[PDB]
């Protein structure tokens, strides 16, 4: 029941993304919340035609890594995660996206430990995403039933930020 970025162009979505704003129901991150940081996200695709995910990101003193593989799942911008710590499956889609200034993504849970998971993310090209940006990001998440204590912008930084 997801939306997907029609016709979505793959070739398009690559490459530098900032995370800039973060919603979900998980209980750790509501507990993390003011700690969480801007982390960088860089795209390329996949040997299986779809995308690999590397994030960089501040914790505790130290740059910390994690590859994600997006697996097709059916239509262009529809992908599928799955933990290789839990096995847990997610359906991860690109919701919208213009590929030069901003995407909004959508993860839900699907089956394992993770089923309950979602997550709504704003990814920006930018580590100043304008107003107009912040705002449809606010609105996206709204629409998905996710409550304002649970929204939050990812503030920005210099740590882990480099290449």
């Amino acid at each position: 029941q997801v939306s997907v970025q029609p016709n979505f162009q793959q070739d398009k979505f690559l490459g530098r993304w900032f995370s800039a704003g973060l919603a979900s129901n998980s209980s750790w991150l509501r507990e993390k919340k003011a700690a969480l940081s801007m982390a960088k996200s860089v795209v390329a695709p996949a040997t299986d035609g779809g995308l690999n995910l590397t994030s960089t990101f501040l914790r505790k003193n130290q740059c910390e890594t994690r590859t994600m593989l997006l697996q097709p799942a059916g239509s262009l911008g529809s992908y599928s995660y799955r933990s290789p710590h839990f096995g847990s499956t997610y359906s991860v889609s690109v919701v919208e996206t213009d590929y030069d200034q901003y995407a909004l993504l959508y993860s839900q849970g699907s089956k394992g430990p993770g089923e309950d998971f979602r997550m709504a993310t704003l990814y920006s090209r930018t580590q100043t995403p304008r107003a107009e940006l912040k705002e449809k990001f606010t609105a996206f998440c709204k629409a998905q039933g996710f409550t304002e204590d649970t929204i939050v912008f990812l503030p920005q930084t210099d740590k882990c930020m480099t290449e």
